[PDB]
C-alpha cells in the first residue's frame, strides 16, 4: 500500500496505480467518478455532483466508455479502431483520469486538461493515444481527462424545455473542470494555472468553454487543435436541434415536450445510437446529428457573434492544424474516394463531392467553390482533383474556421500562438495520398514515440519532445518559447497584421505568413455574402 | 512627267499617283501617301456606308499625309509627350478616307507579303499618320509591303441607329473593309501579293482584326491576322443594338435634334463635326474607364451576332492568328478620371479609393460583382498597401479589358482549329515619359514592332535596336509564313503554338525567348468563367 498512491479528495479516498513510462514511475488515478450517473431519469439531463463514498476507492483501471455509434467501415483496420471505444461502452461514464509524477510532485505544478474529439459522437479518454504517462514523467505535469456524454446522450436538445436543454455533454466537461479546481490541489497539480486542450470537437469543447462565462472561472489558458467552436458544423441552431430531436423521436417510436422526452428515456441506449445518422438534413460528410446548441443559456449568442464582440485580453490561446485536415472524410461517403486505392477523380466526380461537402451550398455557391479549386493548367488532373476535394473538406470545416478565431482574438487583445502540422507518421496505416490527417499529431503531442516498442524513428522521438516542450511550456507560461534556451527561432504569437504562424515538421521551426490568406478570404469573406 | 524618279510613278484602279522617295536608316523607300480610296464621306453621307473612290485624271500627288478623320483631341496634358504622340497629327476633316504605302525601293522584282495595319484609339481617336505606324523601316529592313488606312472613328463612324437605312451602325469597319477590297486589286501594282495579306493592330486595331475575321464578307480579303492588346470580344469593343440606340438618341437631344429615324439622321447632318465630337463622351451610362461612346454594334449584319457567341461556334480550322498583350495594360487607363490616380505623383491610393476605383473599372457590376472583384484583388498579407492597391487597380482594369479577352480569344481559337501564337511583351522602352510605375502601358510595343529604335536619332539604346530587329522578324516571318519562328534559325529558342493542353505563350523582352504556360489562368478563370454567372 504506497503512501504515493493514496490520495483524499472531497468526496473520499483513493488508490491509484504505479505506471511504467520510459525514463520511469508514474502516479495514475485513473477512473475517478465526477458526477452521479446520468443514467435512467437523468439521461439528457444536466449532470450532478458524485455522492460522497464510503472506504477506499480503486482508480487503478479506466471506466466504461460513454454510449456512442462504433465505426465499422473497416473492420479489424488498424486506422479506425485505433479511435473506437476501448473500454465497455455505458451511459455510465462520468469518470475521468490524472497522472502525476511519482514522487507527487513537491510544488504546486501546471495543469493539463484534455478534452477529446469524435465529432460529438464518439471518444473517450481511455485511447492509447491519450495516455498522460509521458506528459506527466517527462515534462513534470499534472495531466487530466474526463468523460463527457457523447450524441443523443450529450446533445440532443429540445430547447427551452426543463428536461432535455441540451448542452450537458459541455456541462459534463465543466464540472470535470469544477473537480479539477476543488481537488487537484491534493495531486500536487496547481488549480491556479489549468491549461485546456483539445482536439476536433474537443478543440471546438474548449472554444466554448472560452465562450461560455461561468467556464471562464475554471481555466487560464487553451489550446485548440484542429477545431473551434465557430464554423459549420460545432453548433445548430435552437429551431435546428428541436427538428432533430423531434425527429428522432418520431423514428424510434415516441409520439408536448415532456411526454416526448419521457418516451425518448425508456428506450434502450442502442436504438438511439441505431438512428442518429438519420436526423441530418442533407447527404453530407464533416456534418454531425447532435452537437452543441445555442440555447440563450450555455451560448448567449452564436460563436461567430460571440467572437466577433467578446473581451479577450486576459487570455493566451494556442491554435493550429495538421496539413491534410480533410482526407480522411472523404472516404466516409464521397464516391469515388477509398484508403485501399489511390482515389483518382473525374471532375464530374468533384462537383458532386463538393455538394456534399458544402452541403448548404447553392448551385452558384458549389460552382464557385469549384471554380475557385481548379487547377485551370491543369483543370483535368485527377490527382489535383483529388487533392482539391480534400483540400475543399479541411479548409471549409477547419483551416478557414482556425484562421477567422486567431483573427479575431488576435484582433480584441488575447495572445494568439498558430502552427502548422506537417509530418507523417511513420507507423501511419492510413494511404500515402491522405498525408497527416484530421487527428494524426495527438500522438506525437502525448509523446508516445517515446515508448520505444511503438516503433517510431528516432527522429519521431526527438520531434515529440520538442512538442511535448512547446505545450507544457505554454501550460506553464503561456509562451510555447523555452524560457532558458536561445536560437531556436523563435514562435511569434499571431496578430491580425502580420498573421505569423509555424510549421511543426522534423525540421527546426520555420515562420510563415498568413493561414491560406486568399483562400480563407473566400472562404470567410466571400461565400458568406453568395449563399445569403 | 519627263524629269521625275521614274520608280515613284504608279497607276492604281482610279489613276496615276505619284510617290515620294524615304530615307530609312539602311537605305530609301518608297512612299505613297494619301491615296483616296473612297468617296469622301461628307454632307450626306455622313453616317452612311462608304462609296468606292471615283476615278480621277492626271497624276494624283502622293507625297504627303492627308487629313485625319474627325476627332476628339487629348488635352489630359498640354505639351506631354505621353499623350500628344497619340494626338491627330494633320488637319481633322470629315474628308479623310485615305491610305498609306510603303514598298522597297526599288520596288520588289517578285510579289512581296502584304502586312495592313489597322490603328487603335478606343474607336474615337487615331491616325494612321501616327509616327510610330511608320512602314518604312518594315518596307526598307524587311522587305515587307506596308498599308495603313484612315477610317472613320467617333459618331462618324460608329453612331448607329439599328435598322435604318441612313445610320445602319459599322461604317467605321466597312471603311476598313473597303480598303481591303483596295488592296486586293491595287496592291499588285505596288508589287506586293494579294494572295497574302496580314492584318495586324492594336487596341481598337486589334479588336478590329478580330471583327474582320467573325464577319464572313471580311475573310476573302486577308489571310492571317495579328491581335496586339485587344480582341472583338470583351466588355467595350461592341454594343448591342438597343444600347447604340440609346447612345445615338441621347447624342440627337444633346446637339438638339430632338426625336422616326430618317428625321433625327437628317438634323444630325446639319450639325457641325465639332458639335458631335464635343458631347460624344456624355452618352456613357455610368461613370466607367475603358468604355467608349460609338463602337461596333452588334446589327444581325456585320455582327451576325455577339462577338462572344461567334468564337464559341466558328470553325477556324484555315486561320492562323498571333495575339499577345503587355506587361501593364490598364495602368495608362487610371489617369483619365479615377480619383487616386496621377502622372507626376506614386499614386499610393486608399482601400476606400480601391473600390471606388472598381466600380468605375468594372461598371456593368453589381454591388456583389465588386465586391467579388475587391476580394479576388486583395493581397491578404498586406490589405491595405498603397503600393499593391495601387497595382491591383492596374490589373483590374487590364485584366477585364485585355488579358482575360486575350486569353479566352486564345482558348476558343486554339480548340476550334487555329494555329494560335501567343505572347506578353514586357520590355519598357527607356524613351518613355510615363512615369515608372505605369511599367509597360497600353500601347508601348507599337513603335517596336514597327522598328522605330532603328532611327539613330530617336535616342533608343544599342539593346533596343537589335529587340526591334527580332520583333520584325517575328511579326513578318508570321506575315510570311504563318509562323513566327525562322526557318533557318536554331534554338535560339522556339516560339510553340499556344493549344489547351499547354497553353503556352513566350515573352517578349530583351533576353531570348522563355516560353511560359498558363496566360493569368486563375485569375482569367475568374473573369471569363465566374464574373458572368455572377452577373445572370
Ligand atoms: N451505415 C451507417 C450507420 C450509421 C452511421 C454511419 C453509417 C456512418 C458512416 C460510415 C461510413 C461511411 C458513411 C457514413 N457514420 C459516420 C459519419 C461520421 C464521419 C466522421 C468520421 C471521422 C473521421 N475523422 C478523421 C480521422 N481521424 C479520426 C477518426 C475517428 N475519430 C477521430 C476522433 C478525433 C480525431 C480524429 C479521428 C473516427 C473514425 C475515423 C477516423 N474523424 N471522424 C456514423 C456517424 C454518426 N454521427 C451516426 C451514425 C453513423
Ligand atoms: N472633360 C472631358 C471632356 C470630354 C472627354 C473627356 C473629358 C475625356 C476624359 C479625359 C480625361 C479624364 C477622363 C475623361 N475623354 C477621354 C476618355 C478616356 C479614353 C482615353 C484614354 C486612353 C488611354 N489609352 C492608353 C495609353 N496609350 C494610348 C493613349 C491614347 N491613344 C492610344 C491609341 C492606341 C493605343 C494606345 C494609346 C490617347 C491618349 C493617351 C494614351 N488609350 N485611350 C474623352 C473621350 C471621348 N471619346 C469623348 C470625349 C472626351
Amino acid at each position: 500500500e504506497d503512501p504515493q498512491l493514496l490520495v483524499r479528495v472531497r468526496g473520499g479516498q483513493l488508490r491509484g496505480i504505479r505506471l511504467k513510462a520510459p525514463g520511469g514511475p508514474v502516479s495514475a488515478f485513473l477512473g475517478i467518478p465526477f458526477a452521479e450517473p446520468p443514467v435512467g431519469s437523468r439521461r439528457f439531463m444536466p449532470p450532478e455532483p458524485k455522492r460522497p463514498w464510503s472506504g477506499v476507492l480503486d482508480a487503478t483501471t479506466f471506466q466504461n466508455v460513454c454510449y456512442q455509434y462504433v465505426d465499422t467501415l473497416y473492420p479489424g483496420f488498424e486506422g479506425t479502431e485505433m479511435w473506437n471505444p476501448n473500454r465497455e461502452l455505458s451511459e455510465d461514464c462520468l469518470y475521468l483520469n490524472v497522472w502525476t509524477p511519482y514522487p507527487r510532485p513537491a510544488s504546486p505544478t501546471p495543469v493539463l486538461i484534455w478534452i477529446y474529439g469524435g465529432g460529438f459522437y464518439s471518444g473517450a479518454a481511455s485511447l492509447d493515444v491519450y495516455d498522460g504517462r509521458f506528459l506527466a514523467q517527462v515534462e513534470g505535469a499534472v495531466l487530466v481527462s474526463m468523460n463527457y456524454r457523447v450524441g443523443t446522450f450529450g446533445f440532443l436538445a429540445l430547447p427551452g424545455s426543463r428536461e432535455a436543454p441540451g448542452n450537458v455533454g459541455l456541462l459534463d466537461q465543466r464540472l470535470a473542470l469544477q473537480w479539477v479546481q476543488e481537488n487537484i490541489a491534493a495531486f500536487g497539480g496547481d488549480p491556479m494555472s489549468v491549461t485546456l486542450f483539445g482536439e476536433s470537437a474537443g478543440a471546438a469543447s474548449v472554444g466554448m468553454h472560452i465562450l461560455s462565462l461561468p467556464s471562464r472561472s475554471l481555466f487560464h489558458r487553451a489550446v485548440l487543435q484542429s477545431g473551434t467552436p465557430n464554423g459549420p458544423w460545432a453548433t445548430v441552431s435552437a429551431g435546428e436541434a428541436r427538428r432533430r430531436a423531434t425527429l428522432l423521436a418520431r423514428l424510434v417510436g415516441c409520439p408536448n415536450d415532456t411526454e416526448l422526452i419521457a418516451c425518448l428515456r425508456t428506450r434502450p441506449a442502442q436504438d438511439l445510437v441505431d438512428h442518429e445518422w438519420h436526423v441530418l438534413p442533407q447527404e453530407s460528410i464533416f456534418r454531425f446529428s447532435f452537437v452543441p446548441v445555442v440555447d440563450g443559456d450555455f451560448l448567449s449568442d452564436t460563436p461567430e457573434a460571440l467572437i466577433n464582440t467578446g473581451d479577450f485580453q486576459d487570455l493566451q490561446v494556442l491554435v493550429g492544424v495538421v496539413k491534410d485536415e480533410g482526407s480522411a472524410f472523404l472516404v466516409y461517403g464521397v464516391p469515388g474516394f477509398s484508403k485501399d486505392n489511390e482515389s483518382l477523380i473525374s471532375r464530374a466526380q468533384f462537383l458532386a463531392g463538393v455538394r456534399i461537402g458544402v452541403p448548404q451550398a447553392s448551385d452558384l455557391a458549389a460552382e464557385a467553390v469549384v471554380l475557385h479549386y481548379t487547377d485551370w493548367l491543369h483543370p483535368e488532373d485527377p490527382t489535383h482533383l483529388r487533392d482539391a476535394m480534400s483540400a475543399v473538406v479541411g479548409d471549409h470545416n477547419v483551416v478557414c474556421p482556425v484562421a477567422q478565431l486567431a483573427g479575431r482574438l488576435a484582433a480584441q487583445g488575447a495572445r494568439v500562438y498558430a502552427y502548422i502540422f506537417e509530418h507523417r507518421a511513420s507507423t501511419l496505416t492510413w494511404p500515402l495520398w491522405m498525408g497527416v490527417p484530421h487527428g494524426y499529431e495527438i500522438e506525437f503531442i502525448f509523446g508516445l514515440p517515446l515508448d520505444p516498442s511503438l516503433n517510431y524513428t528516432t527522429e519521431e522521438r526527438i520531434f515529440a519532445q520538442r512538442l511535448m516542450k512547446y505545450w507544457t511550456n505554454f501550460a506553464r507560461t503561456g509562451d510555447p518559447n523555452d524560457p532558458r534556451d536561445s536560437k531556436s527561432p523563435q514562435w511569434p504569437p499571431y496578430t491580425t497584421a502580420a498573421q505569423q504562424y509555424v510549421s511543426l515538421n522534423l525540421k527546426p521551426l520555420e515562420v510563415r505568413r498568413g493561414l491560406r490568406a486568399q483562400t480563407c478570404a473566400f472562404w470567410n469573406r466571400f461565400l458568406p455574402k453568395l449563399l445569403s
